């Protein structure tokens, strides 16, 4: 069917067969093989054999090290220039800027970053041609969600990184069964290159291929495409993790009437054996993963994990808000993780786990700040920078957002319905973040509309490449880095859920684990003690008379919370609501919503802001 042997890359296939791919999958693979000029094409099958060899190869090349203390665990240390998502290089392309972000009255939008089609075409042409020369293009067929679930979506990721392949096997469902399930159906096109064709133009740092200068993570929702160049790390390279999971999915969700959110999903069971599912949106550094796998301090209570990071939610015919975890593993922040703060994570990560940018102990174990396991005298620490490290050094031993990448199936408190194709019925949505002052331990929204306002108004003390130290910033719905489209329209979409006939709208709560006294000490012990707060939400969903009305919403009554074992807890200060603080809070929210959202702000949000101002004025 051709004049030469040009567009057929069969000769370069080293696993699988181009003939076995669906027609549109093949076109995507061969079009990008022509552009990127990889040496080989490896069609991934997801098999155990594929994985072990892939790992052994990366070991054979010094890309990863085997962690000899554990069962089949591996360490990758990156180039320090490639250590997180870079917000300024993360862009969404649409015809009109306003469909992607509201137009800010001053400075930049804090709610997204748009690039024109024209600008993106130029950027793409400056990056991808020839970018995989001398490397293998891996073809990763993957499902976001349980295979065959009506809530699941399929992608194909092309990548030149075996680290991506290994990690995507953990974090998504991938391999031949996905290609079988897909047939000729639609899929998200995911294109990734580390941007270091051979022979290398620049020196390789720490055996970690990347192109910081040209790093660009792009999303083209109208084309169903994600195109990412120059980073090998995390949400920039595992294109399911955030690019698909939140940015593309939230736009699909908008079109199709569902929700794609930065939320954990947990199941909680009381001492009577009654069970409920809760979703919670907190920003990075605010403890979704701790909550999602909680070991509850309260006797007789049980928490089970459905997911720790992404929730895809859609109302079913009965009106239940059904949530799936579209991921297959946990991509968790390592620092701060311990038997104390997260015993169930510790049990999950002892096998078949890939660690990135953590420290290594001389006996081949993992180490990081806050691990709360002292070492035997004589055991030394190699930092994530590959150097020897002593506890009194300036630098930390692990990168502060270093990660583990671990199969979800290995969590000992994994919910037996975590892969159920219909999802789990969410009865409560929880918002929260780090507020050192003013915001009490827990409150409950007065209505759905108020609850959406509470999500919209979220602020949190965030912590390096965008500012020095900790600073309180807006992070509505914990989605500030992740909106697929105009935030004002996202709020409208949330509000519209109230007009679905027979919808069983979840109760909305806001939490604050991080309130501090005058001297900077935490008022609330947190972690497993947060079961006490979950108990109250549970009772509130059951309609128990355990709430006192305040201007910000409902709070627990005096003695409504079980504080047995916690007699030193300053409840006065921890639940205190100051008129002065809240006058300032509503003024600041007003200014932020005006500046950042303006003409796209829904009426209902403006009304909730007025209502809150009014309630505060009567204090
Ligand atoms: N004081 C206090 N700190 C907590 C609590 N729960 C979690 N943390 C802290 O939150 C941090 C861990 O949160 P992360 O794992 O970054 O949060 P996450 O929401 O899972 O973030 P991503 O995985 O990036 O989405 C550590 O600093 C913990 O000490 C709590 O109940 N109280
Ligand atoms: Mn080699
Ligand atoms: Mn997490
Ligand atoms: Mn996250
Ligand atoms: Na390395």
């Amino acid at each position: 069917p051709q004049l030469h042997n040009g567009l057929d890359f069969s000769a370069k296939v080293i696993q699988g067969s181009l003939d076995s791919l669906p027609q549109e999958v093949r076109k995507f693979v061969e079009g990008n093989a022509q552009l990127c000029q990889p040496e080989y094409i490896h069609i991934c099958d997801g098999s155990e054999e594929e994985y072990g060899r892939l790992l052994a190869h990366m070991q054979e090349e010094g890309v990863i090290r085997k962690l000899k203390k554990y069962d089949n665990c591996w360490l990758a240390l990156t180039d320090p220039r490639d250590v997180a998502r870079i917000a300024s290089k993360t862009v969404i392309i649409t015809q009109e800027q306003r469909d992607t972000v509201p137009i800010p009255k001053s400075g930049q939008s804090q709610l997204g970053r748009w690039m024109s089609e024209e600008d993106f075409e130029k950027a793409f042409n400056a990056r991808f041609p020839g970018c995989m020369k001398g490397r293998t293009m891996y073809v990763i067929p993957f499902s976001m969600g349980p295979l065959g679930s009506p809530l699941a979506k399929i992608g194909i990721e092309l990548t030149d990184s075996p680290y991506v392949v290994a990690s995507m096997r953990i974090m998504t469902r991938m391999g031949t069964s996905v290609l079988e399930a897909l047939g000729d159906g639609e899929f998200i096109k995911c294109l990734h290159s580390v941007g270091c064709p051979l022979p290398l133009k620049k020196p390789l740092v720490n055996n970690w291929a990347c192109n910081p200068e040209l790093t660009l993570i792009a999303h083209l929702p109208d084309r169903r495409e994600i195109i990412s160049f120059g980073s090998g790390y995390g949400g920039n390279s595992l294109l399911g993790k955030k690019c698909f999971a939140l940015r593309i999915a939230s736009r699909l969700a908008k079109e199709e009437g569902w929700l794609a959110e930065h939320m954990l999903i947990l199941g909680i069971t009381n001492p009577e054996g009654k069970k409920k599912y809760l979703a919670a949106a907190f920003p990075s550094a605010c403890g979704k993963t701790n909550l999602a796998m909680m070991n509850p301090t309260l006797p007789g209570w049980k928490v089970e994990c459905v997911g720790d990071d992404i929730a895809w939610m859609k109302f079913d015919a009965q009106g239940n808000l059904r949530a799936i975890n579209p991921e297959n593993g946990f991509f968790g922040v390592a620092p701060g993780t311990s038997v104390k703060t997260n015993p169930n994570a510790i049990k999950t990560i002892q096998k078949n786990t890939i660690f990135t940018n953590v420290a290594e102990t001389s006996d081949g174990g993992v180490y990081w700040e806050g691990i709360d396991e002292p070492l035997a005298p004589g055991v030394t620490i190699t930092s994530w920078k590959n150097k020897e490290w002593r506890p009194q050094d300036e630098e930390p031993c692990a990168h502060p957002n270093s990660r583990f990448c671990t199969p979800a199936s290995q969590c000992p408190i994994i919910d037996p319905a975590w892969e159920s194709p219909e999802g789990v019925p969410i009865e409560g949505i929880i918002f929260g973040g780090r507020r050192p002052a003013g915001v009490p331990l827990v409150y409950e929204a007065l209505s759905w509309q108020h609850g959406v306002f509470v999500g919209a108004a979220m602020r949190s003390e965030a912590t390096a490449a965008e500012h020095k130290g900790k600073v309180i910033m807006h992070d509505p719905f914990a989605m500030r880095p992740f909106f697929g489209y105009n935030f004002g329209k996202y709020l409208a979409h949330w509000l519209s859920m109230a007009h679905r006939p027979a919808a069983k709208l979840p109760k909305i709560f806001h939490v604050n684990w991080f309130r501090k006294d005058k001297n900077g000490k935490f008022l609330w012990p947190g972690f497993g003690e947060n079961s006490r707060v979950l108990e109250w939400m549970f009772g509130r969903i059951e309609g128990e008379d355990s709430a006192k009305l305040t201007p910000i919403g409902y709070v627990p009554k005096e003695d409504a919370l079980n504080l047995k074992g916690l007699g030193d807890v300053n409840v006065e200060e921890l639940f205190g609501i100051s008129k002065e603080f809240w006058e300032k809070e509503v003024e600041e929210i007003d200014k932020y919503l005006e500046d950042q959202v303006n003409a796209d702000l829904p009426y209902e949000i403006e009304r909730e802001l007025r209502a809150l101002k009014q309630r505060i004025s009567q204090m």
